[PDB]
This record gives C-alpha cells, structure tokens and sequence, in this order.
C-alpha cells in the first residue's frame, strides 16, 4: 500500500497511461511541474547525461542508484523534484536497453518523497508560481 505522493511518483515514472492512474490530480500537476524544470534545467541535465552516459549504457543500476542518492542528502523540496524529473530521463534512456520500473528505483524513490506534505506543497504552490514568473518573462 503507497501514500499518495508515492503512487503519482510510480504513475509519472512509469509513464502510465493517465486513465489507469489513482491519482489523477496530482500526476497531473507532478507532471506539469516536472516539465517546466526540463524547460529550466537542460544545460544543468545536459551536463549530467555526459556524467553518466557510462553507467547508462552499460546499465549501471546500481551506479546510478547511489549517484541519485548522493544527490538526495539533505533535499529540499526544490531539489527532490529536480533530482525526480531527472530520474523520468534516465528510466527513458535505461528503457532503450532493457525494460526498466520505476520499483528498481524505490529507495531513490523514498527519497524523492520523503517530507510528503512539503512536497506536495511545492508540487502544487510554489512550482506553479515558479512556472508563471517565468513564463509571464517570456
């Protein structure tokens, strides 16, 4: 049995079709949030594909399992998001080889959701805002 936060997570990740999805409003929102930080963060994930090309392509699981985590400690809400839609790119890549889950990446996940409520609250205040300062500056 997952949270809340948990089960979008596992929908966004999985690229579930939204329709078999449990928790619609907030995949939705998680998604809308997601993408924007794509928008926003591409030289920084640019960077960080050239890193880890390597692990990547020879499907390094375990590598890239304790890269993220690294990148996990001390989170804030910011960087939980930014460090998931980092991991949407990377299960894209890895499922070019094999077909990966997002239940491979679980503890990661753990990660990514810990602080539920702070997080669900920047999924659904500050991201928005975030978003529209931008895009009210073209």
């Amino acid at each position: 049995m997952m949270s809340r936060l948990k089960t979008a997570v596992y929908d966004y990740l999985n690229d579930v079709d939204i329709t078999e999805c449990t928790e619609m409003d907030l995949l939705c929102q998680l998604s809308n949030c997601c993408d924007f930080i794509n928008e926003t963060y591409a030289k920084n994930y640019d960077t960080l594909y050239d890193i880890m090309e390597r692990d990547i392509l020879s499907y390094n699981i375990v590598n890239i399992k304790n890269t993220l985590t690294f990148a996990l400690r001390d989170a804030s809400p910011s960087v939980k998001l930014a460090t998931l839609t980092l991991l949407a790119s990377v299960i894209k890549k890895l499922n070019k080889i094999q077909h990966t889950d997002a239940a491979m990446f679980s503890e990661v996940i753990d990660g990514i959701v810990a602080e539920e409520q702070q997080v669900i609250g920047f999924i659904q205040k500050k991201c928005k805002y975030n978003t529209t300062y931008y895009n009210v500056r073209s």
